[PDB]
């Protein structure tokens, strides 16, 4: 398929590759196994000139794949800051739970990324969202001793 090309083109992190398959037509929204699409792909992996090449050509940029999980939970959690920046620009949606009730910002929070949490703050993140743990993104700072971050968070 064009979509299970296009898919690999955005992990392997193939920009004229992926230009090419969009401009053959491939389903930029195209669904691996676990409902994946290329922008989750190229989220996780930090690929930026994909993400911009993929919402370009209408890339879905709220897709969940089959835990919840959007492109901006991947970029925020992977430390991305310049794919959250875009992802957010492009209407991602900042309080997006995934299976565990987590937003981008507990994550970003969990995995201590500083610069994505305040991003993700003025795009008005939701401080005081509890994942299904009962936990707010400043409980979780609290959970773990970043000091910096319950500073920015509290």
């Amino acid at each position: 398929d064009l979509g299970k090309k296009l898919l690999e083109a955005a992990r392997a992190g193939q920009d004229d590759e992926v230009r090419l398959l969009l401009e053959h037509g491939a389903d930029v929204n195209a669904r691996d196994s676990i409902g994946s699409t290329p922008l989750h792909l190229a989220a996780y992996y930090g690929h930026l000139e994909i993400v911009r090449l993929l919402l370009e050509h209408g890339a879905d940029v709220n897709a969940r794949d089959s835990t919840g999980t959007t492109p901006l939970h991947y970029a925020a959690r992977l430390g991305h800051l310049e794919i959250v920046r875009l992802l957010l620009e492009h209407g991602a949606d900042v309080n997006a739970r995934d299976a565990m009730g987590w937003t981008p910002l507990h994550l970003a929070a969990k995995k201590g990324h500083l610069e994505i949490v305040r991003l993700l703050l003025k795009h008005g993140a939701d401080v005081n969202a509890n994942d299904h743990f009962g936990k707010t993104a400043f409980d979780i700072s609290i959970d773990n001793g970043n000091e910096d971050l319950a500073e920015i968070l509290q």
